[PDB]
């Protein structure tokens, strides 16, 4: 009810089963909260100026009603996912407005390129975050350059305790914007200046995400009338509602149960285990196992049983399927409980997906924020046909138990076992090469 | 031609629009018969700055660019039912694009995305005139090595003169048309393919709009042929090759229009002096009709009309323009017109909830203008006939007056209207879309 940002409405109702999936986790991370520490972390905002880029007008007052926007499209999501509302925290003056430390770099735009506005605008946060007695590299920080397109940077990394975001600043930035229709005139897109605020405060909200550790996760046959995955290609449809172009961006359940977890958002400040270690993914990751996992095939997708063998409080699990020459931007998501012993049951599917063979991702989401991720081979058809995941089973079983259970140099040698006995079979050659792909992420 | 990455066609043009370009080819090839032909050529600039010099391999890159663009032209012109019409490049000994370079002694941060238009169109005219070419007598496209956020990205023009304008990236060329890769680290989430789409698509469409060509989004008619280029096909130039969609299609009522224009049919007709500029792209000349009545069928009306010929015209195109409405929104559909100036065709706009809509009706003639003429009409799912019949018992002499160019005439019969008989329900609504019109 936040007019002044012009405040996003929910234009999806979250499937009952991630509801669930949602209460569920949220008890268990309560349970796990109890007796520790309180964090006070907030989302640091530095804008950034130029030798000949001086800061724009009212870009307190317009990106306090960006980032209050942001705050409650986060909070509302959460609260339309299950959770609670949870949101990340801002510094607030007396008067309750957004405070932003302003830092300038004596460089001209001639001496800037898409590679250095990155690194040298977090240089100039870091210096002024320092002066004011914060850590940069141990919290979360929002960088906004007074940078164009073509120098400047729009990019986001990081994980549950620390990330960064970048963005642009640009002349009259504000979501209010968000409800005009007028046509933008001159560019190389031709689109309204409606969908323009869409695409920059909406690429802000995706770049945050990316700064918390979520990675891209696109939309899926389970959502086909929610809108854009915001961590899909929602950055581009974030407030697409308030121009009646559509249902604009939602937070996928999958990502509301990573965020569920981070300090920033769930308000405890829990402690990164000590064997955390970044991936080729974004987040933090721990080593796992499991007990047994079969992916049964169904129609136009697979029904993923097993059990978690759980060295650590956990409180969800995430399946991905990611389509073979694609981006993680075509990846779908489905979302599951765990029980205490750590059975979980599953459906995932890809309507129309004919190349077959496709690669899973299951990731275990632990309470202490970080995450076990695993790649499976699969296949998958309209049929259902359930020969290659037998072959799966006679051939490729002794692969699977060790490969599940993190003993990769041992899953190798039995591969290589499987493809010197048999390696001539049509029906195991053609799993040779997934395998080995399977098992080098 | 796959060394400049040529696009497939990938639509199938309805065949009442076909039959309806062979009789438009036969009627201007009629028009043509003896007359001078057109040695007239695109033209193309590249303009660099002081501390902008040209991109990498700019010369084979936009040799496939124009090439790509002018067989996409020709053929999708074919695939209308008209001959593979296209605009004629300047090619050298080796048969490759010429680019004329142009200089401007300013810096990138002189200049601006409102100012980067003029001042690359007055180095494009030094750099012709050299050569002894009038920028205001041929079509030019402008290329200036420009970022985003500064470069231009426009066009304007009509048959016989325009500009287009563009900016270079490094490595652009239709080649990139398939690759799957994501750019990263842009404010725009999108492949380089998809990026590729965007600049060379872009350049066809400003180089529409350079010929004379308005907006005209897609239509009820046309579900599975991509996006218009003169719509939003832009930003879907070549979508095909990534398997993406269908691509962009050049909607027939924009083939019809550019049949007339000399760089495309290859003869040099002449230019009326009554032509003029209007609100839309083009140049426009004053017309009437002998009678114009719209009936209303399933989610649209058929048009059945005679006009009132005073010069020689091939063809005619009505648009639906929705109320609130970009000119991204309108639909348009392209008839044939007899020597008598008959012609019929029926327009649609399924799920349209607003009721009242209005109608442009543009009628092309051989000497490369047009008449418009903005009607008001009424439109259901059901098809009704109650509000036309009422249209014809009340504003009778309003239509007669206004469809024969008397405005004045035609504003006072309408306050006539709304004195007699505006309090009747059945009148009341009429009067306020009216004005509209008379005023547009
Ligand atoms: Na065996
Ligand atoms: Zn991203
Ligand atoms: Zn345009």
């Amino acid at each position: 009810r936040g007019a002044e940002f012009t405040r996003l409405p929910v234009s999806w109702t979250v499937n009952p089963r991630d509801a669930a999936n949602a209460r569920a986790a949220w008890k268990t991370l309560s349970a796990y909260h109890r007796g520790k520490p309180k964090s006070s972390r907030k989302l640091h905002v530095v804008y950034v100026t130029f030798k000949d880029r001086p800061a724009l007008e009212g870009y307190r007052e317009r990106y306090d009603h960006i980032l209050k926007n942001i705050q409650a499209y986060y909070a509302d999501q959460m609260q339309a996912n299950g959770f609670p509302p949870l949101t990340f925290q801002l510094d607030l003056d007396e008067r309750g407005k957004l405070v932003i430390h302003d830092a300038y770099v004596d460089k001209p735009m001639s001496e800037m390129s898409v590679q250095s506005s990155g690194p040298v605008s977090r240089e100039a946060a870091r210096k002024v975050l320092a002066s004011k007695g914060i850590d940069i590299e141990k919290e979360h920080v929002l960088v906004v350059c007074q940078l164009p397109d073509g120098v400047g940077p729009y990019y986001g990394g990081g994980f549950s305790h620390q990330g960064t975001g970048w963005t642009c600043d640009q002349e009259g930035l504000d979501p209010a914007s968000f409800l005009d229709t007028e046509m933008m005139q001159g560019g190389r897109f031709k689109v309204t200046r409606g969908k323009n605020a869409t695409i920059y405060i909406g690429g802000t909200a995706h770049e945050l995400g990316h700064s918390f550790g979520l990675p891209h996760t696109g939309d899926g046959w389970n959502y086909p009338d929610a809108g854009a995955s915001l961590m899909g290609h929602g950055n581009s449809t974030y407030g697409d509602e308030l121009r009646h172009e559509g249902k604009g961006a939602y937070l996928a359940p999958t990502d509301a149960l990573k965020l569920a977890s981070v300090p920033l958002f769930n308000g405890v400040e829990t402690e990164l285990p000590a064997d955390a270690s970044f991936g080729r993914m974004l987040g933090k990751y721990v080593p796992g196992s499991f007990e047994r996992l079969e992916a049964i095939p169904v129609k136009d997708g697979l029904r993923l049983k097993g059990r978690v063998h759980l060295t650590r409080p956990a409180y969800g699990i995430v399946a991905h399927l990611d389509p073979p020459g694609g981006s993680d931007y075509d990846s779908n998501a489905v979302g599951a409980s765990l029980d205490e012993k750590g059975e979980f049951d599953l459906t995932i599917c890809r309507p129309g997906y004919k190349g077959g063979f496709i690669e899973m991702r299951v990731a275990v989401l632990n309470c202490d924020s970080t995450r076990s991720m695993i790649t499976l081979p699969v296949w998958m058809d309209a049929r259902g046909t359930k020969a290659p995941s037998l072959a799966q089973i006679v051939y490729f079983g002794d692969v699977q138990n060790l490969w599940i259970r993190g003993r990769t140099e041992e899953a190798r040698k039995a591969l290589a076992e499987v493809e010197r006995r048999h390696g001539s079979r049509s029906e195991v050659k053609e799993w040779l090469p997934v395998w080995k792909r399977a098992l080098g992420r």
